[PDB]
């Protein structure tokens, strides 16, 4: 019923000691490489990837939809040049949610000119609950979250029909 | 434990997660922990993941 888009982790200030200019040739946009406007690809800056920690609080009085990703390079060479650490992890924990993403590195077939894999994830943060992101690499940072109000009882209709 | 009671037994257990590496060495004296709860038709290995939570 009601739904707004707001920047949960500002692109300019959330990551001072990181690189947020990462772009994928797979996510093209008019002859230029790019990436998800709502996500962010965080790679190492100045040759180090510090242990990050971000705590967002849901003061909006509505359910917040924060989505993030977990990256998987195809080999151990891509892991040391983007994040400077073989053994990686991501700690995305809240008051009523917890998960530890152990990055598994393997050479995979070429899907869309890519041997890498960005496994995405999404959680809902209830009001009065604080979510915490913690990582030392391979974290696709959330940039644009959403605050929504639930419409129960609907679905999705596949259709080519025109609108009127 | 063996189920000689001739009925289904409901055994419940827990797995603890301290907030930091300091609580892990003073309660259990080992950083790397695990729990092996295995039976004839059930198996699981709980790798304790330590993190600061709200």
């Amino acid at each position: 019923s009601s739904f707004e888009r707001f920047e949960i982790f500002p692109k300019e200030s959330s990551w001072p000691n990181h690189t947020t200019t990462g772009v994928s040739a797979s996510c093209s946009h008019n002859g230029e490489s790019s990436f998800y406007k709502n996500l962010l690809w965080l790679t190492g800056k100045n040759g180090l990837y510090p242990n990050l920690s971000k705590s967002y609080a849901n003061n909006k009085e509505k359910e917040v939809l924060v989505l993030w990703g977990v990256h998987h390079p195809p080999n151990i060479g891509d892991q040391r040049a983007l994040y400077h650490k073989e053994n990686a992890y991501v700690s995305v924990v809240s008051s009523h949610y917890s998960r530890k993403f152990t990055p598994e590195i393997a050479k995979r077939p070429k899907v869309r000119d890519q041997e890498g894999r960005i496994n995405y994830y999404w959680t809902l943060l209830e009001p009065g609950d604080t979510i915490i992101f913690e990582a030392n690499g391979n974290l696709i940072a959330p940039r644009y979250a959403f605050a929504l109000s639930r419409g129960f009882g609907s679905g999705i209709i596949n259709s080519n029909a025109p609108m009127d």
